[PDB]
């Protein structure tokens, strides 16, 4: 009950009992909170409540110290001091932004802006509070009791009346009952059980709510610049494949942390693995939020690094399949590949944090808390997709508010920019270069003459709120008959429900833009589906079209994004 004040450090006994995290506030700061917010409960060893029997006055502004004990105006003895005077609340050892963070519901963009423009200790407060609020929100949805099982990938669900029915995408992971995590896709619903088990009739699912631990470490450790490469030993024989990245690899060694902005297909994983071959003694921990991000860094490591010094760390609560070709759960290997959530407490010469646009400030903190490293390298692209903010429903979260790393990349610029896309036909590179990279992204590849756009608004139907455009799928079906090379194309849309319909009618493999991020396919068919803020998001659009190595067909709903596409237009 005796801690440091989460604004100005000053020691105190005073926590806010009305904040859901119960931060230590100093007397000067605890006042400025309780006199400007609905927050009136102050905690110490014993709470600031009237000590008089059967009295329910808990508001610190209405209370006094009568000797050793606390009382209201109705109960205080004659010789009694008010708890709230001279800009202080009586405690031992005797903020606008803090107030907004403490009282916001996290449904407004402006909440996330503030949680990223504030001081560093407030960003940790912001991050615990948000994650806490995100988790206490999960409780608010209804249970799904199984009515009838049909097959091994279809069942019928009965939903708890009174409480809302949560969105049934790959984003919302359920816990069955204890029969391992489960997911759902659209009364013909598809059940994807992480642990295989013949789905019991009467068994029920609930959204996994995990206790939010406190944050000690900053999002970003303070920035150190060195005159010499510190604690790392470069090779002089450095394989020509990685010669582009030498001057950036020497930057990495002459700073505490470095930011790398790599637009799609610019050699981010090449750089991350190229760092181990340049500092070949250095112990490196490769981390990202998702199993797919970590498994891609593993694929690159298998090609260029010795397999006996590589370990893939897997949490005992195995939620998906992931990389098998390394030794599993050897914490002590030179090369450690691990999702942020499963990190051990370790030291490292270098930590590489990949897919940084998907990182929350919570994630940035946990990494500084689990990994103690000479150098931190932050790899991703603020022009790509952020982690979904399930509470945010009002306003759009701009890239500079994604996390502290993206804020740095969008303000002072990144330390290192991979400026040549080697994946995408020039038509795609030229479009996204103008759209999100201020014309600084260059095409290696020639124009493919296999990049098509069609403006076709079609008809928008909705499965709950997820959008479908059958006519846009119909246009694709027509195109495929005349373009058999596209038979092998991945179908991409901003909506699962669209993808579900496109699966049945086209037979193509299916990916949402968000789940496509980090992957590449020869041919891509993209139906925008709707003209919403979701489907017009320039970051989502950027990712959607940069998945393609050879060709893309974009059926567009939005005039602006249609006109910007530097593609041959089709008719019909
Ligand atoms: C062509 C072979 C050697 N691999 C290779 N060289 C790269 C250089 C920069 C970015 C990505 C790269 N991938
Ligand atoms: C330095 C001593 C006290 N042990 C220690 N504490 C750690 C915390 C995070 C990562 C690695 C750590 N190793
Ligand atoms: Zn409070
Ligand atoms: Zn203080
Ligand atoms: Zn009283």
């Amino acid at each position: 009950a005796v801690g440091a004040c989460v604004l100005c450090n000053s020691q105190t006994s005073l926590r806010c009992g009305a904040c859901i995290r119960r931060p230590f506030l100093c007397c000067k700061c605890c006042y400025d909170h309780v006199i400007s917010t609905s927050h009136k409960l102050v905690l110490s060893v014993n709470p600031y409540v009237c000590n008089a029997p059967g009295c329910d006055v808990t508001d610190v502004t209405q209370l006094y110290l009568g000797g050793m004990s606390y009382y209201c105006k109705s109960h205080k003895p004659p010789i009694s001091f008010p708890l709230c005077a001279n800009g202080q609340v009586f405690g031992l050892y005797k903020v606008t932004d803090f107030n907004a963070i403490a009282t916001c519901d996290w449904t407004n963009a402006g909440d996330y802006i503030l949680a990223n423009t504030c001081t560093e200790r407030l960003k940790l407060f912001a991050a615990e509070t948000l994650k806490a609020t995100e988790e206490t929100f999960k409780l608010s949805y209804g249970i799904a009791t199984v009515r009838e099982v049909l097959s091994d990938r279809e069942l019928h669900l009965s939903w708890e009346v009174g409480k809302p029915r949560p969105p049934l995408n790959r984003n919302y992971v359920f816990t069955g009952y204890q029969i391992g995590e489960y997911t759902f896709e659209k009364d013909a619903v598809v059940y994807r059980g992480t642990t295989t088990y013949k789905l019991n009739v009467g068994d029920y699912f609930v959204l996994t709510s995990h206790t939010v631990m406190p944050l000690s470490a900053p999002t970003l450790v303070p920035q150190e610049h060195y005159v010499r490469i510190t604690g790392l030993y470069p090779t002089l024989n450095i394989s020509d494949e990685f010669s582009s990245n030498v001057a950036n690899y020497q930057k990495v060694g002459m700073q505490k942390y470095s930011t790398l902005q790599g637009p799609p297909g610019t050699g981010k994983s090449h750089f991350a693995i190229g760092l181990a071959l340049y500092y070949p003694s250095a112990r490196i921990v490769y981390t990202a939020c998702s199993h797919a991000a970590v498994d891609a860094l593993c694929e690159k490591a298998l090609k260029y690094l010795p397999i006996d010094k590589c370990s893939r760390i897997i949490p005992a609560r195995a939620r998906v399949e992931c990389f098998d070709k390394f030794k599993v759960n050897s914490t002590l290997e030179q090369y450690v590949f691990c999702t942020v959530n499963a990190l051990p407490e370790t030291t490292a010469d270098i930590v590489v944090f990949d897919e940084i646009s998907m990182a929350t400030n919570y994630d940035l903190s946990v990494v500084n808390a689990r990994l103690r490293a000479k150098h931190y390298v932050y790899i991703g692209d603020p022009a790509q997709l952020p982690a979904p903010r399930t509470l945010l429903t009002k306003g759009t979260l701009e890239p500079e508010y994604f996390n502290s790393v993206c804020r740095l990349m969008k303000t002072i610029g990144p330390d290192m920019f991979l400026g040549t896309c080697r994946r995408c036909p020039a038509e795609i590179v030229d479009t996204v270069s103008a759209l999100v990279y201020d014309n600084k992204l260059k095409a290696h590849k020639d124009k493919s003459a296999q990049c098509f756009k069609m403006f076709y608004k079609g008809v928008i139907t909705h499965d709950v709120s997820s959008a479908i455009n059958r006519p846009q799928i119909g246009v694709v079906r027509e195109f495929l008959t005349r373009n058999p090379a596209w038979r092998k194309a991945v179908f991409i849309s901003p909506y699962n429900s669209q993808n579900a319909v496109a699966s049945k009618i086209l037979g193509l493999p299916t990916q949402t833009v968000d789940s496509s991020q980090g992957s590449e396919y020869d041919y891509v068919i993209f139906t925008q589906t709707t003209e919403t803020a979701h489907s017009c998001n320039v970051n989502r659009f950027n990712v959607a079209i940069t998945r393609a190595k050879v060709g893309i067909l974009c059926i567009m709903s939005d005039r602006d994004l249609y006109d910007k596409l530097q593609f041959t237009s089709l008719e019909i």
